[PDB]
């Protein structure tokens, strides 16, 4: 894709995403990979240094992705001093919904027709080799499953038992249902 | 493709690619399929243009066969959220989510060119339906909710009953610019 | 594979070993249940009823599952024909294989001691493409099949429909003893 | 697949199990309807009429559908030959399989209790490429086939053409009971 | 496919069902017309003339078309051999299949009521690559074949060459009634 | 390909050679007409109108055709914008390329002496799969496009709609002189 | 393909239809000429000479061509064996197929009325890779084969070598009448 | 492969060499253990018990392993049938092949002097995709199979379960002497 | 490939060019490799640009091409004949098929070849596939024959030969040395130093 | 690959072109040969009298592409010195021997291979087409051997023997043969 170039008056020419980063807007678009997550981490670290007090706006339009990649974003969001506000555009599914709920409490938003989906993790990696190797990877996946449900329950002010029920299979929610659930705080209109 | 470079005269000169030059005139293009990446560029441009001037109209030129519903909804909610009116224009074709975003323009400012083709239809797969019957039931229910949401928003855009959109989006409904104007998808047809 | 040839004493008649066992009223369902493998079972069940409508038919099952419609052709043939169809689980009876195993005549459903029996809700009976109206239709048909299978399984096992709905939600693996306690089989053979 | 061999008592004659069932006037249509599978059905129907023009022919159907022209060769052969062709649905009779099922002699169209019968308008009878003039021709031919199928189905089911046009618009799945109420089959076999 | 075996009473002789029908002077052309499928038809036509030069040969056609040269080997064999070759359209007779259908003995060309008959100008008889001189040669040969086919079709149908040139320009689909009115077939069979 | 860089004297400004020609109001349509290549033409036409609404725009066409909707975005932009869009055929203008060539301002449609101009009815504007109801819809839409193109072509050429319907039935290749006599272009350039 | 079985009256003997025609001294060359298909022809020609060295052998040709060396094994066998080898063109005799057709006994080379006979210089008898020294060798060998084929063709046709060199330069398609006038065949069969 | 034919003196009867050895109560398990290869072993074991329930059956194993469920069908058949099943390792008995080797009748488990016997924990009995709940289920089932195999192996070898858990952790290759000392086989044959 | 950057010397300053843009400044246009819509349109764009810079000075068209599309080559051909400045053509390595056509299309007296260049002329191959129905194949065969005659006629005009000579000589691939092409009439001179 | 930048900022190959060094690396194609021709033409204009240094590390390539370089080398006024780095095989060895006599160099462990040409193009189609392409390949084979014999001051019969199959030579053997004039050490 051709990323448009915009001019900032101060003149400085930016691509439109660097221009929005100047306004403390970080985009997570598409699958969460090592490379896309590290760009988010790099932007979060950079924005904290520019101003540790001003809010960072984390715009999420993602179907999910790697858990470890999403956890690098998650720990960076919680570590850095400035509040990270999260906004759901289009969809926040799987780790995208996790990072959406991971925003600062009171500053988690979704657009009115966005779709938010939460579910237990799939394969974090293949389970081949010997039964001893498969047992190890199964145990690690169960630990990740419990860790995700526990952190989700903390984000949503719900019991761990509620998240274990609701993440068993793909749980699709409107913006209103996610607000009632505890994934987001407000729904934006204008 | 090689995107041509054009020179803007100012108070000096600035070299733009022709799409950045048109963005300076508040023209946003949605060309080809609606994807996460192409929709987020539209959202980024809509957000940028609101800050440049919240009062001036934004011109959203659509030549798209459709695409992802969630991607199109990111554009749709951005269009409705931002303060400036988003005028929409159909070039060549506005099909599926392209027709949805066309009808989503500000009422009175939805346009189409005389030989454009506008097609509305119920959504297809928003994603595969594999796995167990319990998983397939969930994805079928989610697709039906999306189908109802799209028909409901389309009926609101067109000032028609939900029952009308449910009939007309059952199978691919192709419309000329005149038929789309009579239907309620667009307001005017441009000639000169 | 080369199927061995055996000689039946009567004069002599040369059989492949599977036709020789069919002479003893033994029908094998081995591997996936397809239109072709299910119709061979149906053809053998129909043939054996004509040979002797009173003698038991022995249906040996070693199958991971397969098509529901193909398995239903076997299922209805088993219930229709006059002779009792005894079922035996060798190696495994999974999905429609477990359904056909439980479909044997009550009191004559067997499993070998180290066999594995797995029951679960059906997967795709066919793709769900096309328009949302087509996907709704195929989703409704799959749900009807899911309910029909759970209802027939509950009848076979003398259990409530609610029990089968819980237990077939995800792949439910059972030993021969667990399947006997569940109600899928009646006896476990040893010698 | 290995087709079992069975012995007919008469001296003795060794048959594969399908030739043995053909001796009992049982013709199988299993799997997709192709030129080759349909011509085998036609060859068997013609052969059975010569053997005995008065005795019923039993046409066992377990088919997801197939070619319309191939199914029409079976259909016209069924109507042409003197002996009644009874039809039985095993597992499934979908698309042209449901058409041939309903095409059986009125009063002798059967289905097994858990069989699935699906009727729908035809899909591509062939690709629609080339120029718009070629595409117009193939679209017109497909519409003529669509009307011909709905008209013959309405005749089989004693229903109005308007009913079949509604009900074949999208995949219409029916249980054996629903197909009996619809008019596709006459009876449901149990024992 | 498994071709069924049938027993002819005479002692007994076991035939596959197609060899049994060849004994009744029935030759099948099923599927595409290839060098191998056409030569089998030629071999059967030559064999049947030797068995009885006076009795009619019944040529059952269910074919979408195929090679022109392959179809011409059948065509010239049909016209050469002394016995009349009656032709019957089952399912479909398209392209060279419709040509061979119309090539039957006048008065003995039949079609089943729901058969589909399609006539059209030939497509590529072979690729047109190489140099412009090679392409000119292959284009001229294709035009000669096109004229030869239209001329022979016009002779079969008792129509003017100009009529066949119009009607074979694009795929011309015909019902059995339209083909009878056109002149491709003489009668439509019902019972 | 490496696009050469040229220097414009004014100070100096470095352009790629296509941006340099756009400065002279020359827009190129080279290769197939796609959504992306058509939108670049539209973007250039819109940009050039704003630079000068009164000066002619020179639209150089070397295209085998492409998407109808993509070509219609160019077509409506050409007719909408105030400045005359002169069209020139280089190498070839086929299908939508010939349509856009004839779409130039009357009196300003040009072709080079050895250019090739081809007009024809549209092919597939999209696949025709799915159910017969879907195929009927896409066939009707293609026929509407076919009539719209022939009607607009007849308007461009000052000919009757019946003439364009004959001449676009199959690929109609024309020299620059034949296209001038037909009405697709107004003049042929030499020097 | 399923090759039909026919019964020869003598007791009875069951043949496949090609072995039955070989009993009548009919040898078929159908499809491309390969090492395996040519050696079968050679084996049949050698066998038929042993059965009766005086009776004619009928060589039916329906072939697009093939290997030159494979065709030469047939050619030398035809000329070596004592009985005359009559040749008949069915459908087509192209390339080495036309060579073997013209290679029949003078006065006994036939073609059916709508057969197509094509003569041309050979293509690659094998790839020409490796070094320029290897390519020179293979080019020289191909030229020797080209001259040998034209020389033998000119002998068969009672024409000058210069005539065959002109006429085999590019694909030369001939009707049965043109091949008779050329000298490739002696008679055209009708009835 | 071409399986040789041998003649048994009795009159004479022609066998393939494997059916001839089955007459001597020799059953071969060669190559991977699949549903089809295991069911042939089961069919042969069942057949041999019927022929003589008292005489030993000789089970020759040359297998790298295979499916656990397939191997369990053989295993339960070996233990169920009345006659002792002696096992012999030729070349190799690995994974389920070593399990079935150790499964022979105690005192009658043999290996050739240079055979290789390998025991190890099972690998994937099936993929572990889907959701974490599905992966947990398949992991639990694999662990149950792992424990069942080690428990049965420990019983065969007269060793503690803890010994087999250590030794099957990774691929444990053993000579015939090491397998005899371990308890997998009883004797090593030389002459 | 990495295209080298060269520095053009001007008044107290330096303009950096890639080496092909630097040669275009000297009115040198390259046609290298197959003739496609994109490569031919670049040649046309350069020919149009060079006419505007100076419609009197010769344009040097360096050709190293095995051939390509006829319509693409015709866009170059008509541009060469239209624009006012003479287009001199030079054969480097090879000028085959449409490459030889464009070589012979240079201004008479200014068509050159290097001493070991190879020039090949032949009738066109497929200008496009010939599928579909026999009516479609007849149309495409007729169009190919018209192109074949047009190419031979223009070649005969370039070479001052009879149309019958070009019809013989383009029947199959006719390879020529620079000397044979000069004697034939495809080029005027052979450069050495 | 990332081409380093050296100090105006040049990539390292444009910097060496400023020193009149032209590289032919890898197979000889239409595009790689035309870059060499463009550089040779450019350098003649920058200075028609100064030597051009043509560094060759090539396994061979197209004959017509190599001939465009060859004729450009002989045409332009400045001497083109050639240096073999790593290897000069097939047309690479031809262009190496094509350097100005007395200025053809090779590095001590370079490998130089001469051989008759392979396919200059496929030989499909009809026997008449194959005869034409075989004749053209033989003319190219004779032209290459004749030009090689001229470069090496040897008889045409010597090159016809020695190029029959792949003839690998050390730098010393190529110097004795006549392909190069000197071997560089320091």
């Amino acid at each position: 894709y051709l990323v448009p170039t915009v001019i900032e008056q101060s003149e400085r020419a930016f691509d439109i995403y660097s221009r929005l980063l100047k306004e403390r807007i970080v985009f997570l678009v598409g699958p969460v990979t090592d490379e896309s997550a590290n760009l988010v981490v790099a932007q979060l670290l950079f924005l904290e240094s520019e101003n540790p007090d001003k809010d960072i706006f984390f715009y999420i339009n993602s179907p999910g992705g790697s858990v470890t990649a999403g956890m690098s974003i998650y720990d960076t969001m919680n570590f850095i001093k400035p509040d990270v506000s999260t906004l759901c555009l289009g969809q926040a599914a799987s780790m995208g919904a996790f990072l959406l709920s991971a925003g600062e409490k009171g500053k988690r938003f979704a657009l009115p027709n966005s779709r938010i989906m939460i579910h237990q993790p799939l394969i974090s990696g293949g389970l081949g080799g010997q039964a001893s190797d498969i047992e190890i990877h199964a145990r690690e996946l169960l630990k990740i499953k419990e860790k995700l449900n526990r952190l989700m329950a903390k984000h949503c002010d719900r019991d761990l038992a509620d998240l274990e029920r609701d993440t068993d299979r793909d749980n699709f929610m409107s913006a209103e249902e996610a607000k009632e659930y505890g994934l987001i705080d407000q729904i934006l209109e204008n």
